[PDB]
């Protein structure tokens, strides 16, 4: 038989292990040619594997590189202008890769170019309710200050930004061992943990989907017009830079003014974190000051694009997807992925070697530049935009298989719920001590959900990764997965020169095993969507978390009854459209589940209305001020780009109200928000009435 | 045999006859008891005709009335405040209705109300060219100016809004002879002809497609969220009013300063069609004064919602649709329409109860609200946006079935253009002289292409009807097809009180001849349209336009050859982009004539491709401030929304050009839109190249 049993079989631990291992020889680097040439390879290999089609798709995009004669660093200053302190210049390389060249030291991607010089003040996590401690409570003033930062919490591009509507005139990002040093474990290369000398790279955009800075709305091809720098999407306009803790603590030890508020302003070194600004009398004519000479420039980047035609609905598009640039190595970030993404396609070439299609078409892609913006598969997405709107079943995207080894973590749409539940049960645990169950009973065990006792967790799709075009802005269902730590207790070497072949073989996951499992639940996942009769949805699990989200909305919206009495604000509308859903979508599985099995239109039908459910909750209007987030029951948190919010146009209409000055016009929005939820989830649903 | 040739044996004259003769003894204006009790009849109507459901729709939207107890009107005021002169309150009621109550007065509606008062200034037709005329070559200021225009040339909303930016405080059209009186004709009751004391009434917004002033982009629903007036959209801001013209000659007759610049600013009444400002010396001192009580408000509509469920492919739609609502009896405009959509709907209800039914569903629909801006069918099609935008076929729209009984007229999307032409090679001409030809033969010789011997010209859809939604908002396939009168020699009662069944019955079409060939084309197209096995629309009609397309924009850019180069504006890309469509169009008729004739799905799959090209031709992102123009090929003249503009992106970054005081960033603009159009003309390619 070539079944999903066949698929899964031939998949293995050991062919994982080789390709990890040569994806992470060199550094792969955005734009550069040993980029390419990695892209020519999986091209020319997946060809090998036997996909009816590989080819690349090259787009010229903005990208940023730190200049390699004139350095960057950060320095304190004193009354003269020496500098008696000085950053580093790079990260220490690690064993045997010390004689590597071009590993791009660590910058902030994007960063304009500067030298600006003042007094320290120091911002906790840099999180928008940091910065209302700050400024509400405390009443210090970051206008003209450069600001230190501990990364973690939020995504760096929400701290740059706030910093700057804060008045900042630079930001300094660091990783604080409270956040990124695991106790008990070694430092690399003895343990997993981060060194002080070590340094998170990343880039610090606001784009808010738009892909390429200079060509919102269109692929960046040979003619496109390009934007100016200055009407560019998502440049920050101060200078940013990233340190280790050794040179944080230099940074922080001379600090004066305030204290910190309070012990969740601490993090683990051996210093004050007072606040300041500025260093402490006898210090306190120092200063900090940085040298940023980066530059941007369009450099072209190429996605490797392979096609497995469907024998049946070849104009049905599942799509695998991952990306292939790296930092510098890229152990876990992505090559853990793609290596998995490789031995998905090399097993789905075995079955069709030996005759066997999928149902519907496959598509496969490594993605470029994602560390840069998620700038080539959205780039892709701008291109074929008609394409997928139309025929995109499902996009599973496919970035690191582990940042932990304590158990599976899923984040995808509520249409996937079922499938996932159904697929691990199926599926055999990695785990110590779970020998013998299945994925499922190791995962609820291990990660049970808030809601509901004899389930686990699935998180909903926040952003920070490729999937973020095919299903915020064009609405196509969308999951992902892979092993992950303990929730209770990203990874230590996250984007630094660390994260190793020699980081994952050696303490993430030596057998290879986790990263099995992970290809297993991925490409399990994408042979049911493309090959399943009736596409493997469930639109009553939308109608659940429909109801939960209109509960948390409203419960947000009561924290102001004086309001909702004055303004007149209700509810009633989405609670309305919410049962209407939920009776709709029931009468439709009754459907799905009674109707002539044999007619082949009817289940097109059928299937393109599952197809079409999540395409449903696009508006073409956007959200507020940021529209290629189309989706209006998920889009990336306003304050964090990682996490995903619900109902997102309210929530955001809802967010610090009390302090808006004309109440009046706000809760005007809030209810102008909550019609265009209501009538969306009302449409939606009307998406799976009888159509005629 | 069930077949075209049986649904259109069934169709009546005489039956349209009746049913115009039903639709028009009373006026059935928009948001009245009586337009709701006309609503009621259709649907009840088409229950009785067969259809498998009939509901009505209902919104509420901001219309206009006159203030009844405070009627609008303008005077000649003197030096004192004596008014000498009043214009008419209402228009002298024809003979037999001179008691009917409830004829609306002529009104602008939409005008918001006042009283200003100052001198004329006449603009011709207040084309963007007559002010051009005014302010830049002959100097006059229309700055606090009350401007007098007259109708004709283009929609009168864009009189309005350029009368409005050149610093009017108040418009008044009126109808001159020259262009609503035919020689040797008398006026109605014993001709067609416009008497002096007809008046045409119509909206005057600048909507751009918006649909409901109050809810652009949602349904006015009961809970929609409503802008307030201020925020409203396409909303005039000086006051306007309609007069005939024996009230027009008292207020041109005694206009001074300068001379009309030349004879096409001069109608045919026996005045000077000086240009003012003010009037001559002895009058020098009187001035004009408007008094304006119109009020605007919200008030429900009611679409009527017919469906007539197809047996093979109930998930497709094909739409007949046209309005209901009247300024007062509606002879033509739009009850001539609506009396040929009860007749289609009777005939395919007759096949329906001898058990037949259409491939596809037919959905028919009776619009309210059409002439205060389109806002049944827009509203409608708000709500359902996600239905249509995925089930969608083609849009026939159904107004008014003759302005002239001289030949055929239809103005239809390029895909449409070989349907047209075999529909009518089937069809007998009506036409004296051509008695046993076909309708092809009749309409190809008094109506020839510009481009093409042994063609029929066919236009391109314009707006000002309520297929606007469906086709530039949605890429849904549109055509429209009426009888209309000699191209080289509105029709003279257009929106007056004149406009009755009499009208119709004594001077356009006593036998009903063309009204009964008028309902063989559109429900020809519809019955094609809905049961043809492959979809009947040919792509490479689209490649044959394009080109054409392209050739005109760039032959306007050439005007500019000095500015192209120091710019670099290439058209390169979009020439290669119409060639490749042309390559690839080719390549996919070639297929879609060789492919598998019994596969189901490989005929749904390239039915798709076929549906899915209008839509491939919509940008999410709009034209630039009309965000509800969303057609890249085709949008409204920006100048004038009966006209359609080819390429209007490109159209109006090239229009007066010359006069942009930063060169470089108008011609950038150009340039982006160069892009814009070639990437879409390539994407919507690309829909038809295989799939996989
Ligand atoms: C959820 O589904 C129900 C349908 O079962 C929707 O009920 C509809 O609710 C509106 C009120 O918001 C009703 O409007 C009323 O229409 C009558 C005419 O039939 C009119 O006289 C009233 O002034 C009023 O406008 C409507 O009849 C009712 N529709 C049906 C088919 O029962 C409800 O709106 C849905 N919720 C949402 C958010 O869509
Ligand atoms: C019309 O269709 C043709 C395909 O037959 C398109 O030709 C493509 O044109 C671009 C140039 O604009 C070529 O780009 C080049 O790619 C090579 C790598 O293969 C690279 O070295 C060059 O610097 C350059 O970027 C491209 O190869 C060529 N594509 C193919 C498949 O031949 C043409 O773009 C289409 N026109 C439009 C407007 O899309
Ligand atoms: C996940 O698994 C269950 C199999 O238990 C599926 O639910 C059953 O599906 C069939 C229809 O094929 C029905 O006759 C049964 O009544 C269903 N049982 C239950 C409890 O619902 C469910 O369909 C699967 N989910 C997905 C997405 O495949
Ligand atoms: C309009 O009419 C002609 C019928 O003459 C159609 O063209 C023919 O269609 C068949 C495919 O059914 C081909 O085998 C012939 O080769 C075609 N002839 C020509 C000259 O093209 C055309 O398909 C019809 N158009 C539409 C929209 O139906
Ligand atoms: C990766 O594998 C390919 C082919 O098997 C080869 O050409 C290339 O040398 C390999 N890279 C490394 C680092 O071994
Ligand atoms: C890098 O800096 C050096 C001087 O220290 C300079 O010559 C060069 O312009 C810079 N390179 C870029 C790409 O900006
Ligand atoms: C820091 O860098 C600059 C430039 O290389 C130099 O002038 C200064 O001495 C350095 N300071 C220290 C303390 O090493
Ligand atoms: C792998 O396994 C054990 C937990 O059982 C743990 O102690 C070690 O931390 C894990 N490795 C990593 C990198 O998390
Ligand atoms: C139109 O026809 C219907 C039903 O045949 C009827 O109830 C109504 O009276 C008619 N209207 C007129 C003006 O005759
Ligand atoms: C109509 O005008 C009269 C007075 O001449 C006034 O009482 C009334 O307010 C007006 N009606 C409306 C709806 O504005
Ligand atoms: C015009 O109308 C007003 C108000 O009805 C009146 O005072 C005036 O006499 C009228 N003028 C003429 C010339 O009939
Ligand atoms: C109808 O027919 C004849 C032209 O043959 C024409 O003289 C008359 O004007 C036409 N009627 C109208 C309303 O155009
Ligand atoms: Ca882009
Ligand atoms: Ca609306
Ligand atoms: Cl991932
Ligand atoms: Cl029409
Ligand atoms: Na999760
Ligand atoms: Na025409
Ligand atoms: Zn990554
Ligand atoms: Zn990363
Ligand atoms: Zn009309
Ligand atoms: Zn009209």
């Amino acid at each position: 038989k070539h079944n999903m049993k066949a698929f899964l079989d031939e998949l293995k631990a050991e062919n994982i292990k080789k390709f990890l291992y040569n994806f992470t020889q060199i550094p792969h680097l955005a734009g550069t040619e040993q980029n390419f040439q990695l892209a020519k390879q999986i091209q020319s290999q997946w060809k090998e594997f036997g996909l009816d089609s590989v080819e690349l798709a090259h787009y010229d995009v903005l990208l940023s590189y730190p200049n390699k004669t004139h350095p960057n660093y950060i320095s304190i200053i004193n009354e003269d202008g020496n500098e008696i302190f000085n950053t580093s210049l790079f990260e220490p390389p690690p064993p045997g890769y010390e004689n590597v060249s071009d590993i791009v030291p660590p910058f902030s991607a994007f960063s304009p170019q500067g030298m600006p010089e003042g007094d320290l003040v120091y911002v906790n996590y840099a999180r928008t309710e940091d910065f209302f401690k700050l400024e509400r409570d405390m009443k210090i003033n970051c206008s003209g200050k450069i600001v230190i930062a501990r990364y973690g919490k939020v995504f760096r591009g929400n701290k740059v930004k706030n910093a700057q509507l804060a008045g900042a005139k630079g930001v300094i990002l660091y990783s604080d061992p409270a956040d990124y040093f695991a106790p008990g474990v070694k430092s690399y290369p003895d343990g997993w943990n981060l060194p002080g000398g070590g340094v998170q790279r990343g880039n610090i955009l606001n784009l808010n989907g738009a892909g390429d800075p200079l060509t919102p709305g269109y692929p960046a091809n040979e003619y496109a017009y390009r934007r100016g720098i200055a009407e560019a999407v998502g440049l920050p306009s101060i200078p940013v830079h990233p340190i280790g803790y050794y040179d944080a603590q230099k940074l922080l030890e001379k600090m004066g003014g305030s204290a910190p508020p309070d012990s969740s302003w601490r993090g683990s070194l051996k210093v004050p974190y007072n606040v300041g600004p500025g260093f402490t009398g006898n210090f306190s004519t120092q200063k900090v000051k940085m040298h940023i000479h980066s530059t941007n420039e369009v450099t072209r980047i190429y996605n490797v694009i392979g096609t497995l035609r469907g024998a049946v609905e070849p104009d049905r598009y599942v799509i695998l997807g991952g990306h292939r640039d790296s930092w510098v190595f890229g152990g876990i970030d992505p090559q853990s992925g793609a290596a998995v993404v490789h031995e998905i396609v090399r097993s789905f070439g075995t079955l069709k070697k030996e005759g066997w299609r999928p149902r519907r078409t496959i598509l496969f892609a490594s993605w470029d530049a994602e560390e840069f913006g998620l700038l080539g598969s959205t780039e892709w997405a701008e291109e074929n935009s008609r394409l997928l709107q139309e025929r995109g079943v499902a996009y599973i995207n496919a970035d690191s298989s582990i940042e932990g080894n304590y158990t599976l973590r899923v984040d995808c749409t509520p249409l996937m719920y079922s499938l996932v539940h159904n697929l691990t049960k199926e599926l055999k645990s990695p785990d110590e001590g779970f020998e013998g169950k299945s994925l499922y009973e190791s995962w609820t065990k291990k990660s049970p959900s808030p809601e509901f006792s004899g389930m686990p967790r699935i998180s909903k799709l926040g952003s920070g990764n490729d999937f973020e075009v095919f299903f915020q802005r064009l609405g196509i269902a969308s999951g992902r997965a892979r092993y992950t730590k303990n929730w209770e207790t990203g990874y230590p070497l996250y984007h630094s020169v660390y994260e190793t072949y020699e980081l994952v073989e050696k303490f993430y996951d030596p057998m290879f095993k986790y990263h099995l499992t992970v290809a297993q639940v991925r490409g399990g996942m994408v042979f049911e969507l493309a090959n399943s009769i009736v596409l493997p949805f469930d639109c009553r699990d939308y109608a659940v978390v429909l109801r939960k989200y209109a509960d948390k909305i409203y419960s947000i919206s009561m924290k102001h009854p004086q309001e909702m009495k004055t303004y007149s604000v209700s509810f009633d509308s989405l609670f309305s459209a919410v049962k209407n859903f939920t009776e709709i979508a029931s009468k439709f599985s009754e459907r799905l589940q009674d109707f002539d099995k044999s007619n082949p239109i009817v289940l097109r039908m059928m299937n393109d209305q599952l197809m079409f459910l999540e395409r449903a909750f696009i508006d073409p209007l956007g959200l507020p001020d940021r529209p290629f987030y189309r989706h209006v029951i998920y889009a990336p948190s306003s304050h964090n780009k990682y996490a995903g919010e619900s109902f997102p146009g309210i929530y955001d209409a809802l967010f610090d109200i009390e302090s808006k000055v004309d109440p009046s016009k706000a809760w005007g929005e809030v209810k102008r928000q909550i019609y265009v939820a209501a009538f969306t989830v009302q449409a939606a649903a009307e998406t799976l009435s009888e159509v005629a």
